[PDB]
C-alpha cells in the first residue's frame, strides 16, 4: 500500500530528503586522523568512532568500516569500501579477526571505466596471495561463475599461527551501470544464496559487506535481510517498517542507501521477498 502511495504521488525523492535529514549524525575522529588519510576511499564515507572496527594491531588500528548491530532482527553486519591497493591487508586482518565467514561485494572491480575496488582476492588458485603486513596468506579454492553472481571458495591462513580458515565471496556481478536494478528477483535470489551459507548466521562472526564506499548498495542487502528477517519473527509484514529500519541502519554507518532510487529498490525486494516468507 504504502509503496503503491508513494509512486502514485511520486514522493521519493521527498521521502529519501527527509530520511536524509532524520539520519544521525556521529564523529569520525579517528578516520578524519591524517595518519589514515590513505587509509579511506572517498572523501564523504566515514565510520562513526562509535561503532568503526578496530584492528587488533598496535600499530594503527584504522579500517573504514563500521559494525551494524540489529538487536532486535539479532543480526550484524560489517560494512565497508572496497579495500585500496595498500588495504587489502587490513581487509583481511579485520575479516579474520572478526570470525567472518562470508564476505559479500556487491560491486565489480571496474565499472563505469573506473576501478572501483582492489582485486584483493585470487583468480587463479595456483597463485595464492600474501599480504605481507598482516601476515595472511588467502587461497581461492574453487568458484561458481553464474549469470548474475559468483559463489568462491576461498581459504585465509593466519601465518603467523598457522591456522586456516574458510571463507566464502558472495559477489553480485550484474547491478546495473546506472540506475538500480529493473527487477529484485536476482538480488533476493542472491541473498537466500547468501543466508544458506550460513555467512549470515549467530555462529559466525558478523559478514562483512561492500560495494565501492560500501553503503548504498550494500546498505540496500542489509536493509532488505533485516527487513524480512523481521518479518519473520514477528509474522507481521504490518510492524516491520522499512523507514524506521534504514534509520536505525544509519546510526551504525552514514549513507546506507544513497539514492531515492535506491530507497524504492529496497521496498520492491522486501515486498517481493516477503512473498516466499509469507
Amino acid at each position: 500500500k504504502e509503496f503503491e502511495q508513494i509512486d502514485k504521488s511520486g514522493s521519493w525523492a521527498a521521502i529519501y530528503q527527509d530520511i536524509r535529514h532524520e539520519a544521525s549524525d556521529f564523529p569520525c575522529r579517528v578516520a578524519k586522523l591524517p595518519k589514515n588519510k590513505n587509509r579511506n576511499r572517498y572523501r564523504d564515507v566515514s565510520p562513526f568512532d562509535h561503532s568503526r572496527i578496530k584492528l587488533h594491531q598496535e600499530d594503527n588500528d584504522y579500517i573504514n568500516a563500521s559494525l551494524i548491530k540489529m538487536e532486535e532482527a539479532q543480526r550484524s553486519y560489517i560494512l565497508t569500501q572496497g579495500p585500496l591497493p595498500n588495504t587489502c591487508g587490513h581487509f583481511w586482518e579485520m575479516v579474520w579477526e572478526q570470525k567472518s565467514r562470508g564476505v559479500v561485494m556487491l560491486n565489480r572491480v571496474m565499472e563505469k571505466g573506473s576501478l572501483k575496488c582492489a582485486q584483493y582476492w585470487p583468480q587463479k588458485e595456483e597463485k595464492e596471495m600474501i599480504f605481507e603486513d598482516t601476515n595472511l596468506k588467502l587461497t581461492l579454492i574453487s568458484e561458481d561463475i553464474k549469470s548474475y553472481y559468483t559463489v568462491r571458495q576461498l581459504e585465509l591462513e593466519n601465518l603467523t599461527t598457522q591456522e586456516t580458515r574458510e571463507i566464502l565471496h558472495f559477489h553480485y556481478t550484474t547491478w546495473p551501470d546506472f540506475g538500480v536494478p529493473e527487477s529484485p528477483a536476482s538480488f533476493l535470489n542472491f541473498l537466500f544464496k547468501v543466508r544458506e551459507s550460513g555467512s549470515l548466521s549467530p555462529e559466525h562472526g558478523p559478514v562483512v559487506v561492500h560495494c565501492s564506499a560500501g553503503i548504498g548498495r550494500s546498505g540496500t542487502f542489509c536493509l532488505a535481510d533485516t527487513c524480512l528477517l523481521l518479518m519473520d519473527k514477528r509474522k507481521d509484514p504490518s510492524s516491520v517498517d522499512i523507514k524506521k529500519v534504514l534509520l536505525e541502519m544509519r546510526k551504525f554507518r552514514m549513507g546506507l542507501i544513497q539514492t531515492a532510487d535506491q530507497l524504492r529498490f529496497s521496498y520492491l525486494a522486501v515486498i517481493e521477498g516477503a512473498k516466499f516468507i509469507m
